[PDB]
């Protein structure tokens, strides 16, 4: 490359990453910031197991 | 000024310094590291006193 400070645009440097993912393949282990809660029994209720 | 990485040429940053000095009114004091030598005598030799 011959990347030059005086370059225009299309020319000056990129830095550049990928991500890339999986869904529910495997008993995940890469969560998100959310903070576990008690755990209620015999009741009509929502869970996110 | 709206200086931005992604601005073309003519529109970046440039820093300037101008330097002036005057020519033959006082005793000077600011010149180049000349080595100063030992001096001759009675030879004819020249000299940069």
């Amino acid at each position: 490359y011959g990347f030059q400070p005086t370059n225009g645009v299309g020319y000056q440097p990129y830095r550049v990453v990928v991500l890339s993912f999986e869904l529910l393949h495997a008993p995940a282990t890469v969560c998100g910031p959310k903070k576990s809660t008690n755990l209620v029994k015999n009741k009509c209720v929502n869970f996110n197991f």
